[PDB]
């Protein structure tokens, strides 16, 4: 039980959303199978907001473990360049009505698809932070990231499509973007997207636009070369068969592909496009690389705090996700304005 609960300030509109009066101007900006996102103004705060409609968020056990994983995530995160939760709510008066989850943050300028090292070292501090907290994105592309007027960034998650092989947002394929241990076979496959995202920042292009699985490691390769002794050993699966058959190509001199890039730059992508994930360069590593001198500060670079994630490991029924969210919904308080 919730302030809101008491006061009738929901109404409805088609675009079927049911929010406060507070929220106003709403105007479609996405959707998928798991929901829809809207821009919106806030009268009560004066900014500008954007909205997710979770889509029959207790219907299933997938969708319902889903939408309490979401919500906890965001109700965690509290980090300049992660996204942060501004409000959550639902027109439900009590939990035999909780039916829908709605959740509010910042609306940030646009998307992604020295203004370089600017983005680069805002992805990689909010990287720390993350992966500081035992999370994986898996999924770090321009169109998950957010930067406002001044190039002011966070990290996010739409979560609107099912993750395929073949999945596309707009007209970019999720796989140009894929570590290739995951594509074939640890917290490091985001730092191979950070470096692809990097490269496309750099040139105006994409790093690795592969029409299909073999092509974009024939174009990886390409770029790095193929695996030395040490990386083949440790691929478990013996179907390492296939890329130790590979005719050996070198390494390009990365200068010559970033034409007139900072030499910093080049040796920081170098260092975040390695086959080997061993061998990777780490989000707090990397942004203690000279590249980002500065704006690098170790102590103004948090991590978070511990994040329980017991959760993930429970078999529970579709209503106890659904009670376990209705208490982190009642529950949250908005940050401090
Ligand atoms: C912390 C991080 C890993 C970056 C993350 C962030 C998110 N969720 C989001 O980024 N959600 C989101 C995106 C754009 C606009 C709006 Cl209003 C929202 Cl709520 N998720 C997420 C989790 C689980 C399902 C879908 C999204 N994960």
């Amino acid at each position: 039980h919730h302030h809101s609960q008491e006061r009738p300030t929901f109404y409805r509109q088609e675009l079927i959303w049911e929010v406060p009066e507070r929220y106003q101007n709403l105007s479609p900006v996405g959707s998928g199978a798991y929901g829809s996102v809207c821009a919106a103004f806030d009268t009560k705060t004066g900014l500008r907001v954007a909205v997710k409609k979770l889509s029959r968020p207790f219907q299933s056990i997938i969708h319902a473990k889903r939408t309490y994983r979401e919500l906890r995530l965001l109700k965690h995160m509290k980090h300049e360049n992660v996204i942060g939760l501004l409000d959550v709510f639902t027109p439900a008066r009590s939990l035999e009505e909780f039916n829908d989850v709605y959740l509010v943050t910042h609306l940030m300028g646009a998307d992604l698809n020295d203004h370089v090292q600017f983005l680069i070292y805002q992805i990689l501090r909010g990287l720390k932070y993350i992966h500081s907290a035992d999370i994986i994105h898996r999924d770090l592309k321009p169109s998950n990231l957010a930067v406002n007027e001044d190039c002011e960034l966070k990290i996010l998650d739409f979560g609107l499509a099912r993750h395929t092989d073949d999945e596309m947002t707009g007209y970019v394929a999720t796989r140009w973007y894929r570590a290739p241990e995951i594509m074939l076979n640890n917290q490091t496959v985001d730092i191979w997207s950070v470096g692809c995202i990097m490269a496309e920042l750099l040139t105006g292009r994409t790093l690795f636009p592969g029409t299909d699985h073999i092509d974009q490691l024939k174009l990886i390769l390409r770029l790095v070369g193929t695996p030395g002794a040490e990386l083949l050993k440790k691929i478990s699966s013996e179907s390492r068969n296939y890329i130790q058959s590979l005719t050996q190509m070198p390494k390009m001199n990365f200068a010559n592909v970033f034409i007139g890039a900072n030499p910093l730059a080049v040796d920081l992508l170098e260092k975040m496009l390695v086959l080997d994930s061993d061998k990777r360069i780490t989000a707090a590593q990397a942004l203690a690389h000279a590249y980002f001198a500065q704006y690098h500060d170790p102590d103004d670079e948090p991590v978070a705090d511990p994040y329980d994630q017991s959760f993930e490991s429970r078999d529970l029924l579709i209503d106890e996700w659904k009670s376990l969210t209705y208490d982190e919904v009642i529950s949250f308080v908005p940050p401090p304005l």
